[PDB]
């Protein structure tokens, strides 16, 4: 409610009255490895006993229709699976065959054709079960949205003049010496607005420009770096001067999107900032300290901020109140 | 015919005369999977099938070198395979081994060299035959193109003067509660142009500035969101007034980019708007309650448009009537 | 010599001098995908083979230590594996284990517990052997680079005014109903040059604007398309008349590039232009027809390319005469 | 100390006190493939003999539930799995059943319900145990991170007037006859910087246009290319003249992102330039040579430079001083 996406990156939205349901069954594998690990290793299990106990119900019934029931102490009657006798064993024949185990005490012999039929196609159906459901659990397990448990964000985020130009700031940093390839960051201001039609939107999204003219964007993420917005005319913070940022309903959405280095899969590392969160006149507290050739970067540090000298007026004063110094 | 690609985002092309049908064939791979799953089904099964009696084939073959049938109950005749006895055997013995279920009631006896050989070149073939198939059932199943079915378009578009300027709007929304990452939307005009040298184009594809420029075209996708379009000079509806609307042979093309999160693939959602579904003077039902710390979106107003106030004429003389207020 | 890149897509580049031949070993999965089938073949048949003999080997090696060839014939002695006696039959231990077949014939008992040891050093690495191959041979398969057999390019680039600006144009159609995802094209001149400090630059790579500011070269690939690049004053074709076009020594490299739909694979699509081939005063014929509900492309008529009424000045001189018009 | 990231592409960086080290098990894959290969192959070791021997013991703790031990020599007692007598064979089963290896001198029986779960719960648990491991077996060897092996840079980067305007350059050739797809050149200079407000940040990055803007940057890499950036006003190179250069402090950082050709993985080959590494009044030599209608690259002299007659103003002087020639 005062918050739409959490600190961790979770987004506190519920998806409502969606009448479609088809449309989750119409994209089966999707909608699978998206649950949780208790629905995946459920239906996992589920499938691979729903399908021994199908077939083997196929090979009980060749045993009744050729009568090697009817013969089975007759040792003439060689059965289409010799050793086959009971349901117990008949599913067990499946487990032995589609997941080429194959142990034969039961094996099936030749002068039986219906059987030959069914070893083709237990088993070139019990591969793509397999494969449906292999596939399954690998990209489950390599899913790149895991990956944003390492990319920290800073806890707050920060306004000073950097260089003579009022600034947002917020860092970012890697906790691995594996890279994130093609980092990109971008920011959307998310607020309510009421257009001049009386069209009030309750969200509406609305871009910060964290560098993405100037190639800023994509940066470079060995090392935790600020990511800086200058507050110019165009920026949504230009009328916004410490006398309303207590007061504001904005809330800053963060995405740090890039490849995963080991992979080709793009993460996506989601944070917030809420009015409350944004500090004014604040700085970040330096990480980086050299030793011994290497430079060491202290994550310890990585959310401190301190309090430094600032105007508090808002960037549209402070660059009219500049352009009365040269009068 | 009256539409170029469906609602759901079906295309109305059909491809003619290709001559070069080597070129599918060139890439087997990429023409297999986009198949239906009856064929691909099919293919699959005729591939297996093929292969073990392909082998089964040369088992047998071995045998009448050696001629192990030829001395069958004489027993000091230790064949390359014992007890393969017919083709029904020695076509069982290659499901047994390529799919390495090996139950052992025919087992490969040593004292023959040359099925030795066999035993390698079926399983190290068997094996990519197994790859080359048990990766395109993968494939076809983790495929990205059934992403955008939970990704709902609204079924019109509206044109309302947003703050001032006036607005072509489109709603797009995410029916799960996982993400598209690097979600982008682009929008392209078709329609039929005549150039000034009576070069005749028959659908012209032209851009929509759906937000290129600032970054609004990199969308976050969480929330159902109002894609909007601003009708400036460099707009195609820069002179299409509430008259010609009805009148207009026009069709935009929307094109939802963003990669699956599950996976690294990217989807793509297409979805269209004809000169029928275009609305002027309505614009979008809210769909974002607030409710239990929580926004509920319902779905059920996805599509609900209503007609506010707006003037009938074109921006471009919504422009210049806008100067003449200045005088 | 003539030509840099094929009208195929391949590049006239020979790599001369490479010295550090190890950066090929360094990683040697991507120099084995790239492979010739014929030696990617030979390289998968070569290390399952090795393999197996290497552990049959050690499976050899673990009866002279417990001398169950010297009491082969003395029952007592139970040997590591049951029934092995040479090494025609220890090499074939290797594959009926490694490849999982396990016929039991031969079959390893627990009174030895040395070659307990090697069945879990033959399978946890049998595994990674199969897995550095079984991936091989399935990424060389589902290589993106054979899509571009079906993204087809005009045999020959055309120039004429377009609506006033003249413009370089050449035809890209895709051969599938499925789709390029994220299609881009680029345009690449190369052409010898010589600068004011007489660095002569052998074969310098200019771009040349298809649409890369307005959004243009992201381009929707259902139907063949012109793509036109505006000969403007940035554009390398400036000062190029139709007297020069004979007579200039350039070559434009065009390159598609786009995500595949069914994988998340991004092909590239390469073509050329060289100064033979392209044509002035010249423009495409249309291929899409309208029929039953369905727009047609006859891709006979993909390279057909028909002379038009076309100023010969350059572009240069058509601004300026353009200029003196207004006087 | 001297060097941020290294001629290799290694960052001299250390990740310092990482306080929430759950971060790093929350998400155990990419955790595991960025290990290295002997940590890999030990933990791939660990879990497949942890797994058998678990089983191994279940497999043990059902014969003494149903006494099969307690009535080992008696017949009638029909085991749940048959010859299965001690710990060793009971280990023994495990990994002819997880593996789906299934010798059969030791097979499981229909007389014991209970094991017939113990099939299950082995079986449809050693697949995911496999798909855990076979499949971070392969994204460890189908890594793009190596395909930067054969991505060489020019070991010095040099500037020179091309054109009339300063710019710098660097070379990057790509070693194979396969190709970068989607290949991008980026290049971030880092420097410690002092603001105007006491904030000094001590490796702060900065862009280098070196085509961002044009459409320069996405670059053709078939051969090796000069990448140039011109040293123009909004350029960190502005006001360094000749006399300032051994004395900088700074370093260029090159980014050669681009995607894996034989698979969709993204590559990133980083390398750097310190201030004793820029070379001024130099310029590279030529490497390609035409024959017998192929361009030879000859790479021994892709590092060659040699000193050619250049200013050695600054670009700010050299832009003022031509406009005095101008007067
Ligand atoms: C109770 C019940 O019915 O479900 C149990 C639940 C199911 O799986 P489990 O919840 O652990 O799986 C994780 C869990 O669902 C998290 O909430 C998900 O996000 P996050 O963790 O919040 O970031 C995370 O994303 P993804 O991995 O699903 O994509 C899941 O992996 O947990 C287990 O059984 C242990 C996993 C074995
Ligand atoms: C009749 C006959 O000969 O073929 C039957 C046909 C084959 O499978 P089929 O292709 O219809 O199954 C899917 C279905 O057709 C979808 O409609 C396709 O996408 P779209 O909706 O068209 O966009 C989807 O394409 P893809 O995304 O799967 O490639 C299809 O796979 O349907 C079945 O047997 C159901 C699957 C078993
Ligand atoms: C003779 C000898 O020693 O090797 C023969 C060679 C090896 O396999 P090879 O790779 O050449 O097989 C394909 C064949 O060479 C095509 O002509 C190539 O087309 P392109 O021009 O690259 O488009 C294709 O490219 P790519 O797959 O290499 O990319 C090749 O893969 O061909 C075969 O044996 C057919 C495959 C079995
Ligand atoms: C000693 C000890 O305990 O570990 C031994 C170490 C483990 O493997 P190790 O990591 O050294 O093998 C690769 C090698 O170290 C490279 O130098 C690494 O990249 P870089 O050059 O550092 O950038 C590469 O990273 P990745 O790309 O493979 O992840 C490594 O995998 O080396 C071996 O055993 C050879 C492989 C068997
Ligand atoms: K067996
Ligand atoms: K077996
Ligand atoms: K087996």
């Amino acid at each position: 409610i005062q918050r739409y996406v959490r600190k961790d990156g979770k987004c506190n939205v519920h998806h409502g009255n969606v009448r479609e349901t088809y449309r989750y069954l119409t994209d089966i594998f999707t909608t699978l490895v998206d649950l949780k690990w208790r629905f995946n290793l459920l239906i996992f299990v589920m499938v691979y006993t729903v399908t021994w106990l199908f077939f083997g119900m196929i090979w009980w019934l060749i045993a009744y229709i050729r009568g090697d029931m009817d013969h089975i102490e007759d040792p003439s009657w060689t059965p289409c699976v010799t050793n086959l006798n009971g349901f117990v064993s008949a599913f067990l024949f499946s487990i032995e065959t589609e997941t080429t185990i194959g142990y034969g005490y039961r094996v099936i012999t030749d002068k039986c054709p219906e059987g030959i039929i069914l070893l083709l196609i237990q088993s070139v159906l019990g591969s793509i079960v397999n494969a449906f459901m292999v596939g399954c659990m690998f990209v489950k397990i390599s899913q790149p949205k895991k990956r944003a448990e390492t990319l920290v964000f800073s806890t707050h985020a920060v306004i000073s003049m950097r260089d003579g130009k009022l600034c947002l700031m917020f860092r970012v940093g890697d906790l691995r010496n594996s890279h994130i390839v093609e980092a990109s960051i971008r920011a959307k201001l998310i607020k309510s607005k009421q257009t001049s039609e009386g069209e009030f939107i309750p969200l509406n999204q609305t871009d910060i420009n964290v560098g993405y003219y100037t190639g800023d964007d994509r940066l470079f993420l060995v090392s935790p770096l600020i990511i800086s917005h200058e507050i110019n005319q165009q920026s949504p913070f230009w009328e916004i001067s410490k006398a309303q940022l207590p007061k504001e309903e904005l809330e800053i959405v963060v995405i740090l999107e890039g490849m995963v280095e080991a992979t080709g899969m793009t993460c996506q590392a989601r944070s917030s900032y809420i009015t409350s969160e944004i500090l004014w006149g604040y700085r970040f507290t330096p990480v980086l300290t050299l030793e011994d050739g290497f430079y060491e970067v202290d994550y310890n540090s990585f959310h401190e901020t301190y309090e430094t000298s600032t105007p508090s007026l808002s960037a549209k004063e402070l660059a009219e109140l500049a352009n009365r110094a040269e009068s």
